[PDB]
């Protein structure tokens, strides 16, 4: 079945995972350097043995594919995946006229009434984020995110680079390119981000006529992490193909810090007691080819029998 | 024996190697994603099945580590890996009046007598780059090249980072961190590069008191190229060390477009009629700790007995 390199890794993590400690203070078990093979012309890898929210990734991932920087497109969608980035400038700026929200992601967990008052300013933020126009333009931008980054790479010229967009013009005249990289990791920005991305480059390839994509991540949450990010770039492989006239080939993920949080690891013995069932089929509009133009309704998820959705704490 | 994966590449980018063009027009056999493992506490991974250069490495690898980027220091030591560069750059220009050098590398294969006289300008060349001071800091300075991408990445203020330098006293103050990465890949300055990085970025990690380190590579020639990055990056993995106190962990080798250019073919089964003999142990200078005052001397290759060297024909 498709989605057995991602069981395997879970599965190889709880054996050859040696315990280490993280920036959040929780217990992790690590390996360093793994490598997953998933070919896109079998199925979507959209796991099917725990309920993953496609619907987010679809509208995370176009967000991105617009050079978009700002929450409002996340909120007009129903996601808050960005939200606590957002939220936290908010809190440390001038206005904030609150409660108390310091470190208010992690005294949720053990609220003394706390998350019930966090949820609800959340609510105020957001609210004025897609209502007050001034003020999504103030706390609503993250700045550098991966549409940014992909999208609009700004120069030690004052310029921006659509590195995205370029390596997408140069599949389509020089296919066989062995540098068709975008690159999300810049050494000016990283030393002063709240977190540096994780998703930190991939490559574009053709060969047969078929497309490939390798993403380098260099640390990944097994457990919550990493099933979204298989189908994130998963979708970004078979929309730049359907843009190239291109078939698709495969999706091939390389890990620098894989690692499960110890807080999960009975939720994930739980996935492996699980068979996983036939994958899913992404369909993508016909008509549309310009996948900057893409619209929610323009992807399409043909069968999709999960199991119920298991949930697990976050760690920050 | 430790430098099986290197055969076992090879050996399989001949089975499910895919014929695909390049760039300088030679066929090659190609696999996209692949990543290669080595325990460099077991011995270091200079391949014994054909004799490969170490002092090359060596002084090629110090010219990096000082964020030196002018051919000088590598003539100073015999190394000519990057006089083309140089060379190119000098016979496009003003003051360069010979004869013809126009494609010099490629003509060079079938010369009229081609050989000869540019084997012959390259040293009137690399002569006054090594003498006339002036010349050298208008030819044999290649600009942007590893040392100035590890240690002198130049910011969109004018300023210049190193990358390198950090990414070591990070390990010492943060060794579990997940963002322990150097990179060599700038979205600006590729479009424009004679030759973007193949040594793409690496990351470092700590674990058990040891340090590993995973290089992306998105381009490799794996007879030619493939042998030189494994004692390059092996060896950056042993110095660093070292200057951190720290023991050794494994070196991790993933590959975009690991390939095999056709007019090798030959001379790689011949390879594999080989079989690998125990691998050379480094030594390091006890004495000196900062690595980026490491001198040729400090560094030593204890019992590397090799097979003789195999030659093969470079396609640009
Ligand atoms: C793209 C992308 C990856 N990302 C980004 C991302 C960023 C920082 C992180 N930080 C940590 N500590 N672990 C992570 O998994 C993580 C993931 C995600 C973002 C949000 C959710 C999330 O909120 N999870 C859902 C449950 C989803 C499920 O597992 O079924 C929730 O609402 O609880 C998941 C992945
Ligand atoms: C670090 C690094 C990689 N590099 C850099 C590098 C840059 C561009 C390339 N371009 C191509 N076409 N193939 C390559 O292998 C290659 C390698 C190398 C640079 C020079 C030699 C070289 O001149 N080879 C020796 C023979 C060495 C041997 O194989 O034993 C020679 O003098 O013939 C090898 C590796
Ligand atoms: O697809 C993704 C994106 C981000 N993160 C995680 C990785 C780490 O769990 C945490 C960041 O910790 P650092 O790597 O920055 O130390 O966010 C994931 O798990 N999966
Ligand atoms: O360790 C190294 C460094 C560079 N190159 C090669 C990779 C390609 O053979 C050639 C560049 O072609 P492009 O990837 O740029 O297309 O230089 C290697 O083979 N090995």
């Amino acid at each position: 079945m498709l989605e057995q390199p991602y069981l395997d890794l879970a599965k190889k993590v709880l054996d050859e995972g040696h315990f280490k400690p993280d920036r959040t203070h929780t217990g992790t078990y690590s390996i360093f350097g793994h490598q997953m093979r998933f070919d896109l012309s079998k199925g979507f890898p959209l796991l099917t043995t725990k309920k993953v929210p496609f619907g987010l990734i679809k509208s995370e991932l176009l967000w991105f594919l617009h050079g978009d920087t700002n929450i409002r497109f996340l909120l007009q969608h129903r996601n808050h995946i960005w939200d606590e980035w957002a939220f936290e400038k908010w809190v440390k700026s001038d206005e904030y006229h609150g409660p108390d929200m310091t470190d208010f992601g992690h005294r949720s967990q053990k609220d003394p009434e706390f998350a019930a008052v966090y949820h609800e300013e959340m609510a105020k933020f957001d609210d004025r984020v897609l209502h007050d126009d001034a003020f999504a333009a103030k706390y609503g931008d993250l700045g550098l995110v991966y549409g940014s980054q992909w999208r609009a790479w700004h120069t030690s010229k004052g310029d921006t680079i659509d590195q995205l967009g370029d390596v997408i013009e140069q599949i389509k005249t020089h296919p066989y390119s062995r540098r068709l990289i975008v690159s999300a990791w810049n050494p000016e920005d990283v030393p002063t981000m709240a977190l540096p991305p994780c998703h930190t480059l991939y490559q574009f390839y053709v060969n047969d006529g078929k497309l490939s994509l390798q993403l380098y991540q260099r640390s990944a949450d097994i457990f919550l992490g990493v099933p979204f990010a298989i189908a994130s770039y998963a979708l970004l492989t078979h929309l730049v193909a359907h843009e190239c006239g291109l078939e698709v080939g495969e999706f091939i993920h390389t890990f620098g810090d894989a690692h499960l949080y110890v807080n999960h690891l009975d939720q994930i013995k739980e996935q492996l007691s699980r068979t996983p069932r036939p994958a899913p089929t992404l369909q993508l509009n016909p008509d549309k080819h310009d996948i900057f133009d893409f619209d929610m309704k323009d992807i399409k998820l043909l069968n999709y029998d999960p199991y119920p959705a298991i949930k697990a704490p976050v760690a920050v």
